[PDB]
């Protein structure tokens, strides 16, 4: 599924992640613009091996299982594949994990380098939220 903007927005402030860890709803629609342009079935293949899902663009060293990426974890308790879902309940459900794990939305390097800093109000303006 590609999300509209909005759509996506209201969503995840449906899902809780509006101002989840403080960090305002703008900052999850910015990350999942640089990360997947809104659509739920984004893959892609890191270097090391493992590949990153979804809306969130979520890895599987650490956080899901695909059975393919020798001594990863699967923290968030879940098959990568229902990172894919049109359905965006799992992927929110693990970000929240990944936010809480030290390092805020900087464990997001597309959030570091494009959205960190900027008017991220700017995702969710003219929303109806
Ligand atoms: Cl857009
Ligand atoms: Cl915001
Ligand atoms: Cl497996
Ligand atoms: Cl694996
Ligand atoms: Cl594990
Ligand atoms: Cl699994
Ligand atoms: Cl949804
Ligand atoms: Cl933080
Ligand atoms: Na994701
Ligand atoms: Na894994
Ligand atoms: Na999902
Ligand atoms: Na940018």
């Amino acid at each position: 599924k590609v999300f509209g903007r909005c759509e996506l927005a209201a969503a995840m402030k449906r899902h809780g992640l509006d101002n989840y860890r403080g960090y305002s709803l703008g900052n999850w629609v910015c990350a999942a613009k640089f990360e997947s342009n809104f659509n739920t079935q984004a893959t892609n293949r890191n270097t090391d091996g493992s590949t990153d899902y979804g809306i969130l663009q979520i890895n599987s060293r650490w956080w899901c299982n695909d059975g393919r990426t020798p001594g990863s974890r699967n923290l968030c308790n879940i098959p990568c594949s229902a990172l894919l879902s049109s359905d965006i309940t799992a992927s929110v459900n693990c970000a929240k994990k990944i936010v809480s794990d030290g390092n805020g939305m900087n464990a997001w390097v597309a959030w570091r380098n494009r959205c960190k800093g900027t008017d991220v109000q700017a995702w969710i303006r003219g929303c109806r939220l």
